[PDB]
């Protein structure tokens, strides 16, 4: 209850809100793979890696729901 | 000389010709990364790998010319 109250208060003081289904994370992955070709130096291999690694989060979250993760990941990204 | 003659004959009987600077290979890599999202199944991870592996050829060829390969690869792909 005190944790829930604090959670709500942090919403109140943000005034804004986001989804949580890992979908915030996947959308970040889609902005990143469009920013990285503008930088183009050796640094590019680092940003492409970062996007792939944060896409690596929901791949774990699905595995705790017992789904076969790779197949659900590709289906999700396709949608 | 007999190898050169045979090389020419294979051109004559093709009637068509291509560059050789590894650039044929890099252009294939650019078609592939545009075909793969249409397939979309788990098979996608295999085609993206294939494109990355054939892009892995000229990375070796530059190393036999002593250049630092990664930097020349990124510069080439950017061009
Ligand atoms: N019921 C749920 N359905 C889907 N995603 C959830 C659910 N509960 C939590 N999440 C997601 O799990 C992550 C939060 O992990 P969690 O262990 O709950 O953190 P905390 O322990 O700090 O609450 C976020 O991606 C959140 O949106
Ligand atoms: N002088 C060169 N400059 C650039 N690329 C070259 C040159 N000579 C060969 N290549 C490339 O090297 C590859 C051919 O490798 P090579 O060892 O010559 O095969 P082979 O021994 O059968 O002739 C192709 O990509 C070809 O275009």
């Amino acid at each position: 209850l005190r944790d829930a109250l604090g959670t709500v208060a942090d919403v109140i003081r943000d005034g804004r809100a986001v989804a949580g289904g890992g979908a915030v994370e996947i959308e970040i992955a889609k902005r990143l793979r469009k920013y990285a070709p503008q930088v183009g130096g050796k640094e590019q291999l680092a940003i492409e890696a970062y996007a792939n690694a944060i896409e690596g989060l929901i791949m774990i979250l699905a595995e705790n729901a017992g789904l076969d993760p790779i197949d659900k990941l590709m289906q999700l990204r396709s949608l």
